[PDB]
């Protein structure tokens, strides 16, 4: 009933109307008649291909765990009664006014909102990763605001336990670590992410902007400089360990020369955020410290994870058939009754 492709969410969620695209697929804003609100509503068909079987389930019992305000929650999951009858799945969130991709394209950012915006964005991360949990695909279009300027983290598709080659809109706002294939990533990723992200809402435009591969690392090379051999510490492609020192050596472009305009002190943090080395890059409980958000630091203020996550079985290993009835079985909770 919505685009030709069938929405079956009411008669609880009605006043359909279009939003965008996954992601999983079709978005949708519509009325919730109970909670007597505007609601954003996300359909997912995962059970044809495996790897989206993983990233549904993953998303859903990260999200149900978590209780954070700059996280967005899962308000409501409709599905068929029986499992053979479930072929799509509908998750119900907050509906947000915009994002940050939205809006930084259009509108210029003030010191304040930049700060403020920063402050809610580690916040948020704080107890992402006290929850040893990885977001891994942080960026601009993953960060939504309301009227108050409330910020919310969103997108757990992508995310893991801290212990790919799928398609992605955009592969600005990844650590070299990933470009480089290094297997043992840690929580330095989503720093990296985040820094990216400060560097845009400062000029408005991406600092990294790759039209591909290979070309993303010569953006980075070029502002941060070539990296030393102590940089190249972590099990990496030994040929692009190599093709990284026959680069020709590029010299490091300060930081004020980049951000004329730009707070001394965000440019510092920027600094610590958007270091080459992953061990060297700065920690978001260190981040959170920074004189730049001394302004909105309050560690009482700013809650954890009670207890680290854990999945009880590796969804890697599990076939396409097991996947969909944890689904199901972690879904039942919103049946009724």
């Amino acid at each position: 009933m919505v685009r030709g492709q069938v929405f079956d969410v009411g008669p609880r969620y009605t006043n359909l109307s279009y939003i965008g695209e996954g992601a999983y697929g079709m978005v949708c804003s519509a009325y919730d008649n109970v909670n007597k609100v505007r609601v954003a509503i996300k359909k997912i068909s995962p059970f044809e291909h495996q790897t989206y079987c993983q990233r549904t389930l993953r998303e859903i019992k990260i999200l149900l765990r978590f209780r954070h305000e700059n996280i967005i929650g899962i308000n409501d999951i409709i599905r068929a009664p029986t499992i053979e009858q479930m072929k799509d799945v509908y998750i119900v969130q907050d509906l947000m006014e915009t994002d940050l991709y939205k809006l930084l394209k259009t509108q210029h950012l003030s010191n304040d909102h930049i700060c403020y915006f920063l402050y809610q964005i580690l916040r948020g991360l704080k107890y992402i990763h006290s929850a040893n949990v990885l977001h891994r695909d942080l960026k601009p279009s993953n960060l939504l605001l309301n009227t108050t300027c409330d910020l919310k983290i969103c997108d757990f598709d992508l995310a893991r336990v801290a212990d790919l080659t799928e398609y992605v809109a955009t592969r600005w706002y990844r650590a070299p670590e990933i470009m480089l294939n290094s297997k043992g990533y840690t929580k330095s990723i989503d720093i990296w992410s985040v820094g990216c992200i400060l560097a845009e809402m400062l000029s408005n435009r991406p600092i990294f902007p790759g039209k591909h591969y290979l070309d993303q690392l010569n953006h980075i090379l070029g502002i941060l400089g070539s990296p030393s051999q102590e940089d190249l510490n972590c099990i990496i492609n030994l040929k692009a360990r190599n093709y990284l020192l026959s680069l020709p050596h590029k010299n490091k472009v300060p930081w004020n020369r980049l951000f004329p305009n730009a707070d001394s002190k965000a440019l510092d943090l920027l600094d610590k955020m958007l270091t080459f080395n992953p061990h060297k890059r700065i920690e978001v409980e260190q981040a959170l410290a920074h004189p730049y958000l001394e302004q909105y630091y309050d560690p009482s203020d700013e809650p954890i994870a009670e207890a680290p996550f854990k999945f009880d079985m590796e969804l890697d290993d599990l076939p396409k058939e097991k996947l969909k009835e944890l689904i199901f079985e972690e879904t039942a909770r919103f049946q009724p009754g």
